[PDB]
RNA sequence: AUGGGCCC
RNA sequence: UGGGCCC
């Protein structure tokens, strides 16, 4: 997005500058090339001369403006995908009830009870529990007063900028490349959920290549599904984006919202409106108030769905801008936000598509960093999706999600105070797919000190998960 | 110390 | 409730 104005204000907002992530016994063994994001301006580890506050916002390189032609083409691609999407999902997208939006419905989890409330509630020193009753699903407004302002299309807000406390590669860490989280007001998240919560639930439950969204999936069981599909195509591309979320141009965002959330698809007219408030935003980082145009904030309720929708529309637009006769069945794809696998029997030229993606502000490069650009021939077994490869399991003959050993070493090397036992249980569910020799090796540093689930136990758990029949078939 | 998968 | 992973 394009930063339009920067200004200071008397009232400073608190920004958390203390990493909870301390190392573990594994850190001494594995010596990962990874470590906590730099949160403090004066961390000893940053490359001098530092300036976090400069790097953090450097992702905003502008707001690409599209020609009339390109906008019309994008509108065709957005409307076409919207057709495919609402065909599969149906058109039951009426406003979710205030109760439902808090409590969730089938395929849509409840709202978090004690997460950040956003602005202006953080200036008042107040938590979500004070503004909303989550056990019940009503009361405490305040909020209602915001509801009405949104209902009357005159609500305004600002995003509260937090620094993401997370493990990152040390090169990123040294360079002060700390990611930021754009916390929206809890009433906005609520209203967006009311406006498009049924739609989001339907997408989650209908995830897969057809709608081109992996949002709602469970890699353990769905890697079989996804893997088999993508193995039928001659060419499979692993497309990376650079700052996908920040570089959505205001024209693309507005048109997507107009075409995908029409009233004629069962949406309340404020569905479109509430999403359109994500385009031009105000952001509060300590004393600074930064106003931005373009880009998606991370804290919206449907951030993943929205990026995923955009991702789908971008690929159709890019292909149609270069080639002719390009339709939805020309290729296949699944996306989770910026993350994407594309495939086609046609020998598509993604290196030539680069400039057409540039017309939307987006910069594509190959995942396989090998000197050359995009090429044909790559199969499903070469690519990554959600930090997981597709490897065929020798025992069951199903695809399983395999994370790279180095990524697992990094995950295991750090933990928040007192979460280490839980962490190892959870992470073993990931590690099991690396095979038993690698599984033991990854957990060796913890033997004697914690409970490490056996390889066999989790293997049998996974067989029943992916295919309950194959589990019984062995017995 | 966001949102939303999923898992415990 | 409270953890972990991915985006
Ligand atoms: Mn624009």
């Amino acid at each position: 997005g394009l930063i339009v104005d920067t200004r200071d204000v008397e009232e400073r907002v608190h920004v958390m500058r203390e990493t909870k992530l301390a190392p573990t016994v594994a850190h001494g063994v594995f010596n990962p090339e990874f470590g906590p994001a730099a949160l403090s301006n004066k961390d000893p580890r940053l490359n001098e001369g530092v300036v976090l506050d400069e790097v953090i916002f450097s992702k905003h390189k502008g707001d690409t403006k599209m020609s009339a032609e390109d906008k019309a083409l994008f509108r065709r691609c957005a409307a076409d995908y919207a057709s495919r999407l609402h065909s599969v999902l149906g058109t039951a997208n009426a406003p979710l009830s205030i109760y439902e939006a808090i409590k969730g419905v089938d395929g849509l989890d409840a709202m978090e009870p004690d997460t950040a409330p956003g602005l202006p509630w953080a200036l008042q020193g107040k938590r979500r529990g004070a503004l909303i009753d989550f056990e019940n699903g009503t009361v405490g407004p305040e909020v209602e007063a915001a509801l009405k302002l949104m209902e009357k299309r005159e609500y305004k807000f600002a995003c509260q900028t937090f620094l993401k406390d997370e493990i990152r590669p040390m090169e990123k860490v040294r360079a002060g490349k700390t990611r930021i989280v754009d916390v929206l007001p809890v009433e906005h998240i609520l209203y967006t959920r009311m406006m498009i919560g049924r739609f989001c639930a339907q997408m989650h439950s209908n995830n897969g290549p057809q709608i081109g969204s992996a949002v709602g999936c469970n890699p353990d069981v769905d890697w079989q599904r996804f893997g088999t599909h993508f193995a039928q195509y001659r060419n499979v591309w692993d497309v990376d984006y650079s700052a996908f979320d920040a570089n959505h141009c205001s024209d693309a965002m507005n048109i997507m919202f107009e075409e995908v959330f029409r009233t004629e698809f069962g949406f309340h007219p404020n569905a479109e409106w509430i999403l359109k408030t994500l385009v031009n935003t105000e952001h509060a980082y300590e004393n600074k108030r930064i106003t931005v145009e373009g880009g998606m904030p991370s804290g919206c309720s449907a951030t993943s769905i929205i990026n995923t929708i955009l991702n789908n529309i971008y690929v159709l637009y890019a292909l149609r801008r270069h080639y002719e006769g390009v339709e939805l069945d020309t290729y296949t794809m699944i996306s989770y936000g910026d993350d994407i696998v594309v495939a086609s029997d046609y020998d598509l030229d993604f290196e030539a598509l680069k400039p057409h993606f540039k017309s939307l502000g987006q910069t594509i490069t190959p995942a396989d960093k090998s000197d050359k650009g995009f090429v044909l021939g790559h199969s499903i077994t070469d690519v990554t999706f959600l930090k997981r490869h597709f490897h065929m399991d020798y025992g069951t003959g199903f695809y399983k999600p395999v994370m790279a050993s180095k990524t697992l070493e990094a995950i295991l090397s750090f933990a928040r105070r007192g979460t280490i036992q839980e962490k190892l249980i959870s992470v073993a569910g990931l590690a099991v797919h690396s095979g038993p020799d690698e599984y033991r090796r990854l957990f060796e540093p913890f033997q004697g000190l914690f409970e490490i689930p056996s390889y066999r136990s989790l293997y049998l758990r996974w067989v029943n998960a992916v295919c309950g029949d194959a589990a019984a078939a062995l017995e």
